[PDB]
């Protein structure tokens, strides 16, 4: 009774339903199959129907609503619904009563119109295909950015909006109010705030929005944390608003509304320009849909108050797992057509569930769609594009793992050579503190070997010991040996309320300087770094609380929802407080603070031999400069003793050494190097006049 072609179309649709593992074979499956059927195809072509858009809409609906049934034990196969059987039976009855030999796809197409409450019939009417059309065929033959969203909808620049009926209903209801007419979509990034504004414009086009909003057109404004860079925000915006307020039912969508208003301007329009237009202050009234995040609504919008009261807040919550699975299932056919691949039902669910578990700084549905797009694209890298089959979760897992992070590079070469030699390298610049450097390098190597927490700084150290023994020098050299930036902050400048009777008397907040800008700005600008905090004992308790968060979470929150990632930072805090005796450090710093440290790196006093090594180091540096000028510097043992004695103090450590070397070894050579015996090279002998306790200087030209 049915055509060969019809029966083939049925088999191909039956085939697709058992590989997608659909439990039901529906009327929408039938219409979809009819798109491959020659007679039904030609009928739809005669009515000028874009078969691809119909293909996409049917497939999307089928995937969102058809239950999948792959599991274990006693279960069932693919089964035609009562309605499906009803349609085919209606076609057979019509055809037999009409005097025709066989049922064709076009006859089934006529039968589908009688399924009044079906999605298939709904889509046919949406595409303006009338039942009569098939019967007649069977028998015979603002200026630039992303503006007019209504126009974008008429073509296909806007991706379809799945679900979120309640949110759309609430936005429409808000726009319909006499006062407080402006919806303010509030939600996290990636949740779908822009998608809802855009999805509304589509509803206006479809006429799925009541008569009062029929003439409405949604215009999106050219936005994208504070705007004021050349032109004239005052007149251009005024001319824009007058062109919108030009007697029309125009809705102005302003994405990221927290940009223009709430923060801080520099001009004289922004907040004040829009404020006039909302109620009435001209000869019209406009409506605005805003979009912002939860934190930007509470703070800069509601408290600083730009226009907060004129807006109606609509909470746009992150979709659930199942709601997101429905969203991906509804977009899936467009991704499959683009990537030439098929995503399994299990991969789709895995994309959503694994993104929820491991991509924690982002939100659904955005992060799940990115994973799906990325997995489809990844398939192109493998030869041509390996279709996939009854497994695909493993692909999703690789993609999610790449997004959740993996930045390696610590194996057989380059980094290995520096880490293995760090101890020795630092021991060449800093003496008398082998243990300190050893413990420091053991901790860097441990973290570089992938052993440690991901949500914590590379290392958190408290460098304790006496003044001028190598604490600052070690961290400065550590940063140069690692090849990373050195971010330095003095905690004596962050005590909050101690320095004022002198002249520097501007301490408002201080913690405000670390937060509101400095500390975070420096860490965002230099993710890989050594963060040195001098004299940590003088810091204000608010700084310590901030430091506890850094050591616990590896992140800071400041400068308007900014994230300072401390994951690749070596935190070093130096203290003089105890004076290495170790029990004194326990009293000064709380157990809570001390137990979050990876190590309290102890630094000892300098020996007489270490002080002599510091002197030699200063002398070699000078010899390097002098040797390049053909000048040989020799400093006698007694003179080295003299420099050691003068450049070291128990209370200052080796702090006075630089000055002492400069005054007694560098300055006395200046005249001879410029206009004396050393002009063309030569020798300098520095000795000690014993019973005078003063250095001796001998010169000889490169004229022996
Ligand atoms: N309900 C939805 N249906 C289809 N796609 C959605 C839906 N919600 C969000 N998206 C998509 O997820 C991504 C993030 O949505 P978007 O509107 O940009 O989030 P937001 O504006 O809140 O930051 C976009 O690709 C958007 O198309
Ligand atoms: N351990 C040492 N090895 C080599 N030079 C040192 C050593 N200790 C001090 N110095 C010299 O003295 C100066 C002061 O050292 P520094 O690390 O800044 O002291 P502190 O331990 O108070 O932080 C350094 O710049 C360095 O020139
Ligand atoms: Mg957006
Ligand atoms: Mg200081
Ligand atoms: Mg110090």
């Amino acid at each position: 009774m049915l055509n060969q072609e019809l029966e083939l179309s049925l088999n191909m649709a039956f085939a697709r339903a058992r590989e997608h593992r659909h439990e039901f074979m529906t009327v929408e499956h039938l219409l979809l199959a009819l798109l491959s059927n020659p007679s039904a195809r030609e009928a739809l072509e005669a009515c000028s129907v874009d078969l691809v858009a119909l293909r996409q809409e049917l497939e999307a609906f089928i995937e969102q609503t058809t239950p999948v049934l792959p599991a274990s034990e006693e279960e069932r196969d693919t089964q035609p619904t009562l309605s499906f059987q009803r349609v085919l039976q209606r076609a057979v009855f019509h055809v037999q009563s009409s005097g025709r030999n066989e049922v064709t796809g076009a006859n089934v197409l006529v039968a589908i119109f009688s399924e009044q409450e079906s999605q298939a019939a709904y889509l046919l009417r949406k595409h303006e295909v009338s039942r009569l059309d098939v019967v007649n065929f069977i028998s015979h033959g603002l200026e630039n950015f992303t503006t007019n969203l209504n126009q974008l909808a008429r073509v296909g620049g806007i991706d379809p909006l799945i679900g979120r009926e309640k949110e759309l209903e609430r936005a429409i209801q808000v726009l319909c109010r006499r006062r407080k007419n402006n919806p303010l979509l509030v939600g996290e990034s990636g949740v779908g705030k822009t998608a809802i504004a855009e999805g509304l414009a589509w509803r206006i086009v479809q006429g799925d929005v009541p008569e009062v909003m029929a003439d409405c057109t949604i215009y999106s404004l050219d936005i994208g944390a504070g705007t004021k860079y050349r032109g004239d925000f005052e007149k251009r915006f005024k001319a824009l608003l007058k062109q919108l307020e030009q007697d029309t039912n125009s809705i102005l969508f302003i994405d990221e509304i927290h940009t223009i208003i709430g923060a801080g301007a520099a001009s004289g329009g922004q907040v004040d320009a829009a404020n006039l237009i909302k109620p009435l202050l001209s000869s019209g009234k406009i409506r605005v849909i805003g979009s912002t995040t939860y934190q930007e609504f509470s703070n800069i919008f509601e408290k600083d108050r730009a226009l907060a009261r004129r807006f109606q807040k609509i909470d746009i919550t992150e979709p659930s797992i199942e709601e997101t699975v429905q969203i991906i299932n509804g977009l899936k056919p467009k991704y499959e057509a683009h990537h030439d691949v098929r995503y399994t039902a299990k991969a789709v669910r895995a994309a959503v569930e694994l993104a929820v578990k491991y991509i924690n700084d982002r939100h659904l549905p955005d992060k799940a769609i990115d994973v799906i797009d990325e997995a489809g694209a990844r398939a192109r890298l493998m030869p041509v594009s390996k279709r996939k089959k009854t497994v695909n979760v493993a692909d999703i897992e690789s993609v999610v793992a790449r997004i959740a992070r993996i930045p390696e590079k610590s194996v057989s070469q380059s980094d290995r050579d520096t880490l293995k030699n760090l101890g020795d390298r630092l021991k060449m610049l800093v003496f008398g503190q082998d243990k300190a450097i050893e413990a420091l390098t053991e901790a860097i190597k441990m973290a570089r070997a992938g052993l440690g927490h991901e949500h914590k700084p590379v290392g958190s150290f408290l460098f304790a010991g006496p003044t001028g023994v190598g604490k600052t020098e070690v961290t400065v050299q550590l940063s140069k040996a690692l090849g990373i930036e050195l971010l330095r902050f003095d905690m004596s400048e962050y005590m909050e309320r101690h320095t004022v009777s002198r002249l520097i008397g501007a301490p408002p907040g201080y913690v405000g300087f670390d937060q509101g800008g400095l500390l975070t700005d420096a860490v965002i600008k230099h993710p890989h770094a050594v963060l040195l905090l001098d004299e940590i004992e003088k810091a204000h308790p608010d700084v310590f609380n901030i430091l506890l968060q850094v050591m616990d979470n590896g992140t800071l929150t400041d400068n308007n929802g900014r994230k300072a990632d401390f994951r690749n930072v070596v935190l070093v805090m130096t203290t003089n407080a105890g004076v290495r005796a170790m029990e004194e450090i326990k009293k000064i710093f709380t157990p809570e603070f001390r137990n979050r440290l990876d190590n309290i790196i102890w630094f000892d006093h300098l020996s007489t031999d270490v002080i002599h090594q510091v002197v030699d180091k200063f002398i070699v540096e000078l010899q390097v400069q002098l040797d390049q000028k053909g000048v040989s510097l020799e400093v006698s043992q007694e003179a080295r003793n003299w420099l050691a004695e003068k450049g070291y103090d128990r209370a200052m450590g080796a702090r006075p050494m630089a000055r002492v070397i400069q005054d007694n070894l560098k300055k006395p050579l200046a005249n001879e190097l410029l206009f004396g015996s050393l002009v063309d090279g030569g020798q300098v002998t520095v000795a000690l006049d014993k019973e005078k306790n003063e250095l001796t200087y001998g010169f000889q030209s490169a004229q022996k």
